[PDB]
């Protein structure tokens, strides 16, 4: 019926003085833009069709053409950034926002999807969607007693669009808009559907990606326990953003970090630090590195949960990027830990896998490790044990690796490599 039209025929139809001929051609445009192998999006834009589509959004009297042009537009908006730009420059935004209140859910859903692609494109369009007043009628669509009564795809759609209004930085979303969206987000974070849960987690991880004031307004809503619980989920699409949000929160103050520990997060980490998925292991170690950079009582809680052997583990064998995070975790730990805590880290076997990494030709992990070896020696000084530690380091070929580091380009590598040699080796 409306399949395989040319662009010139779509144009002929959309230009006629006949609403039905136009509906027909609009639907033809929609199918053409929906095709899987390269849809002629730029041919449609060049044909001048977007202002016509956008004007059909207003045809209250003809809901089917509202729907087809809506859909045609979202196919273009979901394309590249300049394609999205074309849609916004057609005056689509206030037109789509008016459609959120449409009696027809198939049309409201379409406007939700459109707005999510426009907002998701970047900071300026996100903020422009918010200025045109999108947030109120978006939140109005979830003002039901129980979310379980909404259509599943409809709910995933709204959730996904809210996550895009939380997304991007420079600038981050307006505080006013975040505070307005945040309560609905908390509610969706408790909804039982894996995709609504993944999108909400992403929303939260976008909001926690910033300065402590931002982390605070999220933490203050009490989502951290629900985050930790999702950190435990079986679905990798839920764990991945849940771990990102937790990882963000512990880059904040000691008190915010402590909220995560109190929530029971550390009990999940033996799994996370041995996870078969490389990125989960990378983010979990990065998270550990921000927890061992906190207070001594927080370092101690890492110890009490039996997490130090898992750090020794990651340091020993992991993707190199994860090993770098692990070395940071160790340096932070050795930097702010008590003498007892640093001693324990040596008993768990940190020295040898530490030394092995001094063979990595990455200048900044070497700095980090040499700094860590230095912190450990200072703990050994307060016990007159620089002795035994030197022997340990010597026995796993750790001295050979530091001697040789007295011939590695970098300034700080020598002045530490040399210094260590002078100070603790004959
Ligand atoms: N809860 C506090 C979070 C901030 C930590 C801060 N500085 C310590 C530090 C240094 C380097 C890293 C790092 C760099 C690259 C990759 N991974 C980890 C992380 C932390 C501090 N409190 O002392």
């Amino acid at each position: 019926g409306t399949v395989n039209w040319s662009v010139e025929d779509i144009v002929k139809g959309i230009n006629s003085n006949n609403l039905e001929s136009q509906l027909q051609a609009t639907q033809a445009a929609r199918k053409l833009l929906s095709r899987e192998k390269q849809p002629p999006i730029d041919n449609i834009i060049r044909a001048g069709l977007i202002p016509k589509f956008v004007s059909f959004l207003g045809k209250t009297d003809c809901s089917p053409i509202q729907f087809e042009s809506a859909w045609a537009l979202t196919n273009i908006a979901s394309g590249t950034s300049e394609q999205t730009k074309a849609v916004v420059d057609g005056g689509a935004i206030p037109a789509f926002i008016s459609l959120l209140a449409s009696p027809h859910a198939h049309i409201s859903e379409q406007a939700v999807w459109a707005l999510g692609n426009i907002a998701g494109d970047g900071s300026a369009f996100r903020d422009l969607v918010i200025k045109h007043g999108a947030i109120d009628p978006l939140l109005a669509l979830l003002a039901v007693p129980d979310l379980s009564t909404l259509a599943c795809g409809y709910l995933r759609n709204l959730t996904w669009t809210l996550s895009n209004l939380c997304r991007n930085k420079n600038p981050a979303p307006p505080l006013d808009a975040v505070e307005q969206i945040l309560p609905t987000l908390v509610r969706l974070l408790h909804h039982n559907d894996p995709e609504v849960l993944a999108d909400s987690c992403w929303a939260i991880s976008y909001l926690t990606d910033g300065p402590n004031e931002r982390i605070e307004m999220v933490v203050k809503k009490g989502v951290v326990p629900q985050l930790v619980k999702l950190l435990g989920a079986t679905e990798l699409p839920i764990v991945t953003p849940a771990l990102r949000a937790i990882g963000n929160i512990v880059t904040g103050t000691d008190e915010q970090t402590q909220k995560v520990i109190d929530a029971g997060a550390l009990a999940v980490f033996p799994s996370l630090l041995t996870n078969p998925k490389t990125n989960i292991q990378k983010e979990a170690t990065w998270t550990m590195s921000n927890i061992t950079a906190g207070r001594q009582d927080q370092i101690q809680q890492v110890v009490n949960h039996g997490l130090v052997p898992f750090l020794v583990g990651v340091l020993s064998k992991a993707d190199f990027k994860t090993q770098k995070e692990a070395a940071w975790a160790i340096t932070n730990y050795t930097s702010g830990g008590t003498v007892e805590q640093i001693v324990y880290l040596v008993h768990c076997g940190i020295i040898e896998p530490l030394m092995n990494l001094l063979s990595a030709k990455d200048t900044k992990i070497i700095q980090v490790i040499l700094d860590a070896i230095s912190n450990i020696f200072q703990a050994a000084e307060k016990l007159g044990e620089t002795e035994k530690l030197s022997i340990m380091i010597e026995e796993c070929g750790g001295l050979d690796k530091i001697e040789a580091l007295q011939r590695h380009e970098n300034e700080s590598v020598y002045k530490a490599s040399l210094n260590l040699i002078e100070k603790y080796f004959s």
